């Protein structure tokens, strides 16, 4: 278990920015976004090596304690042992999450948030960086 | 009433820095450091003009939910409506706080900390990044 924050009051269209270091022996991190522990807009998770999946992004939410819909992407721009960068922002409609080279995808907003207050990262990621715009 | 982080697993001898934006109308604002709200080794209180301070630094720590004995520093390298950046460290003796300016004051590590885990923000301060050397 990583850092968690709160009371982060990020508003549609500002910009969350996490930078980390991914172990050299990493098989997953987790990015968890939303209101708290049980409701989640987001949860970003790149898979290295781990539940049977191998460099592959799964993105879920949380709603009220139940985990949503998953959904995988098609690109993995994480090594371990490297410096990253992941960049969040959303709307009504959409998370927008920015990556390391160049990629950029779009995960459904599910939850009825006016701003996400919470965040919590786990796994093989060293946060070192967090700024909020 | 803003920003809240736990789990930082700050370590002696590492960095803490945090930016953030000085109220134009600012009074008052504070960064509570520690195990949990009710430990802290270091409640900063930068008073422009509050609880019967003027220009005034106000330190403090609290135990167990004690509120420990008031310091008041010698310096006040801040204004409102700015942005200021605070630096800060720790030792088995005292945590160190760099401040705008060249400035920079100690103050005892009273509750022994070994880590610090905890930190918090209030009044006329908002964060906008937090990294960790
Ligand atoms: C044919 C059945 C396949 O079904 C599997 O069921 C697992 C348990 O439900 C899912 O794994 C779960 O996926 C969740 C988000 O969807 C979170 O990442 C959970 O960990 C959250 C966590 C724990 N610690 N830190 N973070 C993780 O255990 C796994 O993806 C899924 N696999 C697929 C291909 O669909
Ligand atoms: C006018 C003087 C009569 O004596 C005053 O008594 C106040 C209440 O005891 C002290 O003020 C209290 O000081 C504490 C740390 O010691 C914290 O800063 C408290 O704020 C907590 C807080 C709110 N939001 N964020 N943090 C703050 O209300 C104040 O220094 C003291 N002043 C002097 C000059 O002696």
């Amino acid at each position: 278990c990583g850092l968690v924050a709160s009371n982060l009051n990020l508003k549609p269209g500002e910009c969350l920015r996490v930078r980390g270091e991914v172990a050299p022996d990493a098989k997953s991190f987790v990015l968890n976004l939303g209101k708290d522990s049980n409701n989640l807009c987001l949860h970003f998770n790149p898979r290295f090596n781990a539940h049977g999946d191998a460099n592959t992004i799964v993105c879920n939410s949380k709603d009220g304690g139940a985990w949503g819909t998953e959904q995988r992407e098609a690109v993995f721009p994480f090594q371990p042992g490297s410096v990253a960068e992941v960049c969040i922002t959303f709307d009504q409609a959409n998370l927008t999450v920015k990556l390391p080279d160049g990629y950029e995808f779009k995960f459904p907003n599910r939850l009825n948030l006016e701003a996400i207050n919470y965040m919590a990262a786990d796994g093989d990621f060293k946060i070192k960086c967090v700024a909020f715009d």
